């Protein structure tokens, strides 16, 4: 039974999980996993409240580890038991992965090291001190890192995984069942698609966060550097 | 406050209903509510545990109702509470909206007599038992009903709901802060593109659901003609 994990963590932007928990939990001879420091209720930051199944301690060791992103993502940066536990379970995955602003998370815990690597478009800058070569693509891979763009990155690079893990029938198979054909109505998912008038209001409501984060990684680098 | 509602039942397909809800919580001035018999957990078909906030009777007037789909779709076809809330909300609502299997739900509470409707490529030969006008697209506005296919169909009409409801510039501004612009890694999301020995291996596992749902569609049909 291949094990995947997803790290579930306060504050965690729900869709980055939720949708590739949905295709990969689909697939046979899988169990999925919700992670966090004991199992309960964890709170994403829409309020939508989610249940982690097992403990940090309880775990079992994973093929596949996930970490979503979301407003959560600036406290897990320097969270010692989270950032030691990725490590551990990095150390043996075929495969690990981020959604988003996850990558951050795996910057602060040293797996970007040399590594090309994407996070979300308001926070790319974060990446080159966390030691990654950054990369603005929608789904970047180094060897068995897989770090992913867009709320919905997990979803496609789940069906990637399933193609790997299985084969290329068995992912075909997956997306019909669910009927898997985006078309999304409007053509403003990235900087360089979406009204210059877009780009700014975003970027504004992005600044106080981005601020932040620029302060919390600039720690984490430091630990990296000791 | 716009206020939107999403049924949430066991047995849910619960991507059918995170996707919509992450882009719509994004919204300013809008309460989301996961409607049940009463607040708690409720348990998706994957075994993800998510939590009901309010009971049919607490539910506020909603200018957005939501039905997703899933296995359990079954049971509330014949659910008269369920079925019956579905209707008071219909009757005042600006949308009434759907997911997948979703709008077999509102056909058996006679929402779809006389309208033109989708729901997921297997079950497709279930709508016009049950009075509606089968389309096969994969969003079918007919008024203000809105049925759409695919575990994603909700994030899609979403962007559409956000320009109608506030304007195209805020739906932009939502669509750029999740970076949604998805690119499956297959072509096999159509019963059409797909090969046809994926496609067999799919109807081949849908055969005993479709077979239990022609019998719980003729029961809910006879209701109907009541």
């Amino acid at each position: 039974a291949v094990q995947i994990g997803f790290l579930l963590f306060p504050e965690v932007q729900q869709l980055d999980l939720t949708g590739p928990h949905d295709v990969l939990a689909s697939l046979p001879d899988v169990q999925v996993h919700l992670i966090w420091k004991e199992p309960g209720p964890v709170v994403a930051s829409s309020g939508l409240v989610l249940q982690a199944t097992t403990s940090f301690a309880d775990c079992p060791p994973l093929d596949v580890i996930c970490i979503p992103g979301g407003t959560g993502v600036g406290a897990l940066m320097e969270d010692p038991q989270a950032l030691a536990f990725i490590r551990q379970q990095a150390a043996r995955a075929r495969y690990v992965t981020s959604v988003c602003t996850g990558s951050l998370v795996l910057g602060a815990a040293g797996l970007l090291q040399g590594k090309r690597a994407t996070t979300h478009w308001a926070y790319h800058e974060l990446l080159a001190p966390l030691g990654a070569i950054p990369v603005h693509e929608r789904v970047v891979r180094d060897g068995n890192l897989l770090t992913g763009t867009g709320i919905t990155a997990g979803i496609d690079f789940a069906l990637t995984l399933a193609a790997e893990l299985f084969d290329a029938a068995t992912a075909q198979r997956v997306q019909l069942q669910l009927e898997y054909a985006p078309a999304p109505p409007f053509n403003a998912g990235s900087p360089d698609t979406a009204p210059a008038s877009v780009v700014q209001q975003a970027r504004q409501r992005a600044a106080d966060s981005l601020h932040k984060r620029r302060e919390i990684t600039l720690r984490a680098a430091a630990r990296l550097a000791a």
